[PDB]
C-alpha cells in the first residue's frame, strides 16, 4: 500500500527534511546508513532518531556495489540529497539501481538551479536516462536559509543590522523557498503519476521576489531602513564556484527567466501545501 | 516564586542544547548565548533559532567583548555553561563578567564529566569562580551514554559492534552510564535548588552503575547473541592519545565509582521524580 522510499543522504540539510516529509506523507521510509567516518555524535543521533518516527535504517556503502544493490531492492523509490565529487557518487547508485531492476522512480540530488541550462548533476541525469530509470528532477528554488534569512548577503545566515549589498539594481526575480516546503513537495511528487519523467519547478507564486522586494519585506517587519550599496555586474566579477552561483541567480535571473506551466510547478500541482511566505519566514529573526 | 532566569552558554553544543530544552521544560525563562558566526554554519543557526519557537530568547555577545558578556549576564539570575572539551578556559572571561555584573545568584561551569579535582583547566575555572565569590554548582560523575554505552564502550564508534568486542581489563570495574538527557534534566532541576548551592552534585543513578561486562550482557540479552570478547591488560592498553586515558581512568582506575557519594549530593536521590533512562531501555534504539 505505502510507497517504500529510500532516502540517500538522510542526515544532510535537505535529506533530513525529506526523511521527515516522507514519513509525514505516510511513506514507509528507509534511510541509508553509511559506515561511520568519525565519532560523529549528532550524525548518529539524527539517524537513530528517525527510527522513533517509524523509519528503518539500511546499512550499505558506496564502495560496496553489492550492498547498494541489496539496499535498493528493499524499496520502491530512491531519493538522493548528497552535498553539492559527492554528486558523482550517485553514478554508483545508478548502476546499483540498474542492476536491481525494481525501482519505480529515482529522484537525484537536484533541489537548486536547473543544470540543463546552456556539471556533475547533468552527468548524473545522463546516466539515469541511459539506464532507463524513471526520474523526477526537483529544481528551481533558493533555500530560504541560504538566501532569504541573510537577505541574500554572502558569508552570513542572519539579517544584517545596518547595511546591505544589492546586486545590480536588485530587480532580478528570485525564488525563495523554505526548505521544509521543498521537502514536502518532494514527498508529494515522488509517487505522483503526473510527474513521472518530468522536471518539477518549485516556484510558489508569492515567493517569486526580487532581492529588493525581500529587503523591503524585512524593512517593513523591522521598521528600519537599511543602507544599500548597489554592486554592478562587473564590480561582482573581481574573482580571477560559489560566486558563480550568486551571479547566475541574482544577475542572470536563472531561476525566473523561463515561465513554467501549472502541470510542472509544485505549488500548482500540490495546492494543499500552505507554503511559508517570506514575511512569515523572516519573523523568526525579529 | 517566579521563573528563575537562566542564560545557557554553549547552547548549540551536545550538552548545551539538552540543557536549553531542559530549562524550558522546567519552566525557566531561558536565554541562549548567540555568538557571532565564524562561518556559514546552517545547522548551528537553525538550532539556535529553533529555541525561539520553544520560548527561549537569544542574546548576542562575544567573549572578546567584555561589555557584551556583562550585559548578557545582567539579564538573568543563573548562568550555565557547557563548552566543548581552550574552549574550557574562555569561561574565565565569563567569570570576570559575572563578577562585575554582580546579580548572578549561581553559576554552573562546564563540568558534566569526570570530577577533575580527583585526577586541568576546569580546576582553573573553579578557582576563578570561587576566588570571585560566585555561588556555584558543579555537576560531575557520569559517562555520556552516547559516548560510552551505545557503543558498548568501544572506541571509534557510537553503535553496537556486530560480533566482537574489547573488554577493558576484566570488565568488572564499575562505570556510571547516563543518558545525556537525564544529565541535562538533573542540571535544570539543581541549578536553583537551595540544597546544592556551593556543592558538587554527582549524577550517579543507582541502577546505571554498571561494569562494562554488565553493559555487554544487557545487550547480549537484547540481541540473544553472545559476542566474541577479547580482554585487554592495563599495560597492553597503555602501550602508548588523550581519549585513551580518559578511558583508562574510567575503565581501569574506576575513577567514577572508587568513592562513595551521599544522597544529599547525588542527583537521582535529590531528584527522585526523574525516571532516568536505564541502559536496557537506552540500547533498544539500536536493535
Ligand atoms: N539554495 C538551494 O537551492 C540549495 C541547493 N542544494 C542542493 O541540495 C542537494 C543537497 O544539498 P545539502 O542538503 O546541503 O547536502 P549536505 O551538505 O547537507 O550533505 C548531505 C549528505 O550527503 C552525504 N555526503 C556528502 N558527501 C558525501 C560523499 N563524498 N560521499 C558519500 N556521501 C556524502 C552525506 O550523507 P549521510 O547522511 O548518509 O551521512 C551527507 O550527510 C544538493 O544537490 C545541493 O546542490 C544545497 C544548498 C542550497
Ligand atoms: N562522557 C561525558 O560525560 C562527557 C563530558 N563532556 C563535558 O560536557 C561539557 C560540554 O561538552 P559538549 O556538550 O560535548 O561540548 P560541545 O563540543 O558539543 O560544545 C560546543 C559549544 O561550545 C562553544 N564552543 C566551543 N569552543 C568554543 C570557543 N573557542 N569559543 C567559544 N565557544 C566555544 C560553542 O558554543 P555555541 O553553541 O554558543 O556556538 C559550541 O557550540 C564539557 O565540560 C565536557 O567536558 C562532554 C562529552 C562527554
Ligand atoms: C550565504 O552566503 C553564502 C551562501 C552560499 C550558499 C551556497 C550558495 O550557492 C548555493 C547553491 C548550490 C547549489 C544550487 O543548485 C543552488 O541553487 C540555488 C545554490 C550553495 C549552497 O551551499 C555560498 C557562499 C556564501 O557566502
Ligand atoms: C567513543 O569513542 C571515543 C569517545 C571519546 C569521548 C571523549 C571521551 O572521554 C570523554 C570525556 C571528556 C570529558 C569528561 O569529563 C568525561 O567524563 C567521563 C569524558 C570525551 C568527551 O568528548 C573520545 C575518543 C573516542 O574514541
Amino acid at each position: 500500500e505505502k510507497t517504500r522510499v529510500l532516502v540517500v543522504g538522510g542526515t544532510g540539510t535537505m535529506g533530513r527534511r525529506i526523511v521527515r516529509a516522507c514519513l509525514a506523507e505516510g511513506h514507509e521510509t528507509y534511510v541509508l546508513q553509511q559506515p561511520e567516518t568519525r565519532v560523529d555524535i549528532e550524525k548518529v543521533q539524527l539517524l537513530y532518531s528517525y527510527k522513533r518516527l517509524g523509519a528503518r535504517l539500511i546499512e550499505a556503502s558506496f564502495s560496496d556495489h553489492q550492498s547498494l544493490v541489496s539496499a535498493v531492492k528493499q524499496v520502491d523509490i530512491v531519493v538522493a540529497a548528497m552535498s553539492g565529487h559527492s554528486i558523482l557518487v550517485q553514478l554508483k547508485l545508478v548502476e546499483a539501481i540498474k542492476e536491481a531492476g525494481n525501482i519505480k522512480r529515482f529522484l537525484p540530488s537536484e533541489f537548486g538551479m536547473d543544470p540543463s541550462r546552456m556539471d556533475q548533476k547533468l552527468e548524473v541525469r545522463n546516466a539515469i536516462e541511459a539506464a532507463g530509470i524513471p526520474h523526477t528532477y526537483v529544481v528551481g528554488a533558493c533555500f530560504a536559509a541560504y538566501f532569504a534569512g541573510n537577505l541574500s548577503q554572502m558569508g552570513t545566515l542572519i539579517p544584517p543590522k545596518k547595511k546591505v549589498n544589492i546586486y545590480g539594481d536588485g530587480n532580478v526575480k528570485v525564488v525563495y523557498v523554505d526548505e521544509d516546503d521543498i521537502a514536502e513537495y518532494t514527498a508529494k511528487t515522488l509517487d505522483d503519476p503526473r510527474t513521472i519523467n518530468k522536471t518539477v519547478y518549485v516556484r510558489p507564486t508569492e515567493n517569486v521576489l526580487t532581492q529588493m522586494e525581500l529587503v523591503q519585506i524585512w524593512e517593513k517587519l523591522t521598521g528600519k531602513e537599511l543602507e544599500k550599496t548597489n554592486i554592478s555586474a562587473n564590480d561582482f566579477l573581481a574573482d580571477i564556484a560559489g560566486l558563480g552561483h550568486f551571479y547566475h541567480i541574482f544577475y542572470e535571473g536563472c531561476l525566473t527567466d523561463h515561465e513554467v506551466g501549472d502541470d510542472e510547478e509544485a505549488s500548482k500541482l500540490y495546492p494543499d501545501v500552505k507554503y511559508t511566505r517570506m514575511d512569515e519566514y523572516l519573523k523568526i529573526f525579529l
